[PDB]
């Protein structure tokens, strides 16, 4: 990554004109006539391109409608119809009982039938729809295990290079899990080949994407040289994470629409990978334990007692973090300042009970880790700045609810800071080596509890995502999706998803 040559980018195309003709006609596709089956393959279709945010009216109308047909002839007795059926109506927050799937199996042991591997796609389609799931849905954690197993199965006797491919693919992270946009780029060379093609979806998915990125080429732009003209990407030992940062973001949210969020999400990203470098990597306790008191504060006035290279990022977040509390008093009425101070200060305290438990040589049970984790994870910081900036009439009250943790977004937070801790130099006391110093347990045993762990709180989004809330649609949205960055990014083999989302465009 030449910042030299994305300083570049965003300074240097009229498709708009076909693109809102080929929007149009997906458009009336989608309210199109439709054999049922066929409505929900193209609806997803449409989703796993996207595209769901050019047609979000129009695809809950017609899932809401199908679902509501009196009859269920087309999907019954026919694996891939009841599972795609089930897993699209329950994203769409229509509810679908997991006793659909009790046909499939065995009346008597609760096993799914073994010669379901005839049917590769239907197994998919149940591996995707099981992580729609809630707790205590059995049926769906069978699903779970018996797809995988299926599928992992006979991934070496599938001959076809597509569908093996798409095995693959779901075998590494479910649909459900998946970042967005970078799945949007995956899909689309999948999609070309598949057999009920449609030529003008995938023609508006290329058209989009590339127009969506040159939005994301101007943004990188002027993130790039905000980095440069912090100097912080001159640091020695500190991680330069603008692009990281800014590739987390695209997996948060996408929408040009939303853009300057964005930016402020991935200026706030790039700075929680420095400040933690400067409390992991190169900082004395006594120099810590100042910026901690000086951002508790919100007092810069004895800043020249720390080193210039902690002095500027300090100064930085400082500088930042008004920055964006501004923004949100001119363009929202609402001084946002005390709330990224608030949330700044709290997650340095949440780094100061960690570079103080290991200096101790302190070992907490793993409930004690997570509950400091899930804050030192950063996206409470980074969701209540995204509320913040884009709820309908800031108060004090929505953000100190929002701020003060609530289940859905406390789940999130722990989602992304385990999966963090699955995918990892520095502090040793993760998620896995506490539960092992918790219960003695195996590397292996202790890994396996913790991927437990992320099935259980992804069972209690989806629970939350039906249950009534203060919060809304964008929100909501952010929510979701930091834990789909996570999972990209810990599953550099993520500089070439940036360069294929970001930088080249599709050919077309
Ligand atoms: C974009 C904001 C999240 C990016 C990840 N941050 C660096 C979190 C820091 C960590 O996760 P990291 O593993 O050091 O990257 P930590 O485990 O030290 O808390
Ligand atoms: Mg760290
Ligand atoms: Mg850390
Ligand atoms: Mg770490």
């Amino acid at each position: 990554w030449d910042y030299d040559f994305l300083q570049s980018l965003g300074r240097h195309e009229e498709h708009v004109g076909l693109a809102e003709k080929l929007k149009g006609e997906v458009k009336s596709l989608i309210t199109g006539p439709m054999e049922p089956l066929a409505k929900l393959e193209f609806i997803d279709s449409v989703r796993r391109l996207g595209l769901k945010y050019q047609f979000e009216t129009e695809m809950k109308e017609a899932l809401a409608n199908i679902s509501k047909d009196g009859y269920d002839s087309w999907w019954v007795d026919n694996l891939r119809a009841t599972a795609l059926r089930f897993r699209l109506l329950r994203e769409n927050g229509i509810f679908v009982p997991q006793d659909v799937f009790e046909r499939f199996q065995n009346k008597e042991t609760g096993k799914f039938k073994n010669e379901l591997c005839e049917d590769v796609k239907g197994l998919l389609n149940l591996y995707e729809a099981s992580f729609l799931g809630w707790e205590g849905e059995d049926i769906l954690d069978e699903a779970r295990t018996f797809s995988t197993a299926q599928l992992k199965n006979v991934e070496g006797k599938i001959s076809s290079p597509n569908l093996a491919k798409i095995v693959h693919h779901a075998l590494d992270l479910p649909l459900h899990w998946r970042a967005i946009r970078y799945e949007a780029r995956w899909f689309i060379d999948i999609y070309e080949d598949e057999e009920d093609m449609n030529p003008t979806l995938l023609k508006y998915a290329k058209l989009d994407f590339n127009i969506v990125q040159s939005f994301h080429q101007a943004e990188i732009g002027r993130l790039a040289r905000w980095w440069v003209g912090t100097g912080l990407d001159k640091l020695p030992f500190a991680r330069n994470g603008l692009i990281q940062s800014y590739m987390y973001a695209i997996g948060m949210l996408f929408e040009p629409h939303l853009g300057e969020v964005r930016e402020m999400e991935a200026k706030v990203g790039a700075l929680i990978t420095t400040i933690d470098d400067v409390y992991d990597v190169y900082g004395t306790m006594e120099e810590l334990e100042l910026f901690t008191d000086i951002t508790e504060r919100w007092d810069i006035n004895r800043v020249d007692q720390l080193p210039r290279n902690i002095r500027m990022p300090l100064l930085t977040m400082f500088n930042t973090s008004n920055d964006i509390g501004y923004w949100a008093l001119k363009e929202r009425g609402f001084n946002g300042i005390p709330y990224t101070a608030k949330v700044w200060a709290d997650q340095l305290k949440s780094y100061t009970k960690e570079a103080k438990w290991f200096h101790e040589g302190h070992k907490p049970t793993l409930e004690e880790y997570l509950e400091n984790a899930l804050v030192s994870i950063g996206f409470p910081n980074l969701l209540v700045t995204s509320y913040l900036l884009t709820v309908d009439n800031p108060t004090k009250e929505k953000l100190d609810y929002v701020d003060s943790l609530p289940l859905f977004v406390r789940a999130s937070c722990i989602l992304c800071r385990i999966i963090n801790d699955l995918g990892t130099r520095g502090d040793n006391l993760k998620s896995i080596q506490c539960y092992m110093n918790e219960t003695g347990a195996s590397q292996e045993v202790a890994r396996e509890h913790i991927e437990g762990l992320v099935r259980m709180w992804w069972k209690r989004l989806n629970k939350c995502l039906f249950e009534p809330s203060p919060f809304t649609e964008p929100f909501l949205s952010f929510t979701i999706n930091v834990v789909r960055g996570s999972h990209f990014f810990y599953q550099s083999w993520t500089k070439n998803q940036g360069m294929s989302v970001l930088i080249h465009p599709i050919t077309l």
